[PDB]
């Protein structure tokens, strides 16, 4: 099965960048490279057997981590159905779901118990401090502030979060979406040196089309170490990203 | 290897369409749906062993078809290296190709007797009829003209293309690429019948980025009868596409 296949790509000690956690960044697609089918039509890519996979995956990690618009797309629980614990990370430059907090899956099973209360990973100053204590008394979030630093282009640099979450303790990050993230992170470096560890792909024999949201970095992304497997329907590449 | 993999895949007499040749539809693509690298950048998506299985799915097919701009990309053989004889077909509208027939590999691999020498498909009246019988002697060339009723907004029907093959005794046609006739042909149905009898796609572990040559159909496609292989690098998924 897929348990002995990625045995060298779950997390290990053997890190090029040890002030950050293990990043594992892991989606899955169609053939096309898209990783949502368009507004309105249902998204099937990955089937049961690859699902458990990545919820194996996530049973080897500290943290879950997707963007705000997979929040709001999905309403995903960001839990382990084997029940290890996860930490659930968003980022949220603006805080977007304040407004949803009370209806969010993700904050329902932190407060039942079946997940871990989630981070927000905001600009600063974007929620005041006494907001913050409300929420963490109400609903247990903690916010995480980037520094205007820390901000380029508007975009928070991978570098300044890894090192805040590997300073928190958590020493490897299960990245799951959506598309922004993704395409970021295979082409982010640091001093040549790839910040995603483990690169792990469910391939889905399907098309989405040109409407479906895609996947493609922004320059060419060479692999190393690459492993294929396939089950019934679903084939998964693990590998590293070159140098 | 392979050979077991896609002996349900490989030119076979169930076919719906008895008036076209049976199609595959085939082409080497990285994880984000590149078929080709960005301008002056170079391509290297598929590895030796998918080499072999295209070479020898070649070997299964009367005939090989690709696109002008294919032509002008990569000066493709389009001969079988089994040495089994295949017959290049080119799709070139207004006959681009005119200017550089000389020069061509497919041409001197014609007159070399390691191919067969091509057929160009045209619109009418492209290439008068001694220009013709001028190509014919000098080349081996055959012209296909396409009448006008069947193209529709430049594009010629694919229908009708299959259907002169057909009738020219091609019983089976390896379509190679490029995205723009992959694009099409993903989509093209006759009365809900897929043109396309196998769609056999090698996914080589690499990312050529949003500047490469996109393959992605206008709608949502669905695939049946799917299987999967590997070898140590690439990956190949077998399909018929869904009614
Ligand atoms: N099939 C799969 O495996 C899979 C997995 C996960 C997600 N998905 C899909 O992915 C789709 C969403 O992808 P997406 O790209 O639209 O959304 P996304 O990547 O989840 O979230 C993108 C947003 O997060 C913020 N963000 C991300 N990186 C940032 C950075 N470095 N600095 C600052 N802010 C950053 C920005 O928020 P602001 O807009 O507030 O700046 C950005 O607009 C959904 O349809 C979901 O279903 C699919
Ligand atoms: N990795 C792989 O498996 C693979 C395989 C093959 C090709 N490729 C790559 O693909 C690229 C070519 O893709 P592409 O989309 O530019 O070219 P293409 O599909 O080979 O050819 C497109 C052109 O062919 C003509 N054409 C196609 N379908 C037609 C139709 N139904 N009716 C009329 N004319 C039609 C038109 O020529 P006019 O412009 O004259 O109308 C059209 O602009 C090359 O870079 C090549 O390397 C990759």
């Amino acid at each position: 099965s897929f348990v002995p296949f990625l045995e060298p790509f779950i997390p290990h000690e053997n890190t090029l960048l040890p002030e950050l956690p293990f990043v594992t960044l892991t989606y899955a697609q169609s053939l096309d490279s898209r990783i949502a089918a368009k507004k309105g039509e249902r998204t099937v890519i990955s089937h049961q057997e690859t699902k458990n996979m990545t919820q194996y995956l996530r049973s080897k990690h500290d943290a879950i981590l997707v963007g705000v618009k997979t929040v709001l797309a999905d309403d995903p629980g960001l839990n382990c159905k084997l029940g290890t614990p996860i930490r659930p990370i968003i980022l949220d430059p603006t805080f977007q779901l304040l407004s949803k907090i009370a209806s969010l899956k993700l904050i329902k099973l932190g407060l039942s118990g079946e997940g871990e209360p989630p981070v927000f990973i905001t600009r600063k100053g974007v929620v005041s401090p006494d907001l913050q204590a409300n929420l963490r008394s109400d609903y247990g979030i903690s916010i995480v502030e980037i520094a205007d630093r820390d901000v380029h282009r508007g975009k928070m640099s991978w570098f300044a979060i890894l090192k805040i979450l590997k300073d928190a303790e958590i020493h490897s990050v299960m990245v799951e979406g959506g598309a922004t993230i993704i395409n970021d992170l295979l082409i982010c470096r640091q001093n040549s040196v790839p910040l995603v560890a483990s690169l792990i792909i469910t391939v889905g024999p399907v098309y989405l089309g040109k409407d479906g949201v895609e996947v493609t970095p922004a320059r060419s992304v060479k692999l190393g170490n690459v492993r294929w497997w396939h089950g019934i329907q679903d084939a998964v590449v693990a590998a590293s990203l070159e140098l």
